[PDB]
């Protein structure tokens, strides 16, 4: 099962390299990541953060009218950001009991192969453009704690 890497752990500041995409692979790392996410209510999740570094992120968009539903994010690349700063009090699920308000853009252009393979481009802004930020920083290495 995944275990979920906390604060100390060196993997969490190692860097993720590119993913040579695999749907079969990608819908079981998927299928262990939202699980990992979900049962502990996070919104987003990181492979790294599952001993995994390679550059793939997933995404909480669950609602009351489709029920429980995530995006997978593979090679996820942000190619451009607003000057606009939002700020937001942000946690991590690897930096457990530890949050603060970080200042990020508020909206951001990000490119990423989806659960089906197919490249992808969106516009994000609001809580999407923050966890996707937060998402990508720790396939840099970076934890959200560094920000202050
Ligand atoms: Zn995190």
């Amino acid at each position: 099962s995944l275990k979920i890497k906390t604060i100390g752990d060196r993997c969490l500041r190692q860097k993720s390299e590119e993913v040579e995409f695999d749907k079969k692979e990608m819908s079981e790392l998927y299928d262990q990541m939202c699980e990992a996410m979900w049962a502990s209510d996070g919104i987003g999740l990181a492979a790294p953060q599952v001993g995994i570094n390679k550059r793939v992120i997933v995404v909480d968009e669950t609602t009351e009218e489709h029920g429980k539903y995530a995006h997978l994010m593979v090679n996820p690349k942000i190619t451009w950001k607003s000057e606009e700063k939002v700020l937001f009090d942000e946690g991590c699920l690897s930096v457990p009991d530890q949050n603060g308000e970080v200042l990020r853009p508020k909206s951001i252009k990000v490119t990423f192969q989806n659960k089906d393979g197919k490249y992808k481009k969106w516009k994000l802004d609001g809580l999407a453009a923050r966890v996707v930020q937060h998402e990508i920083d720790h396939l840099e290495g970076i934890l959200f704690v560094d920000y202050f």
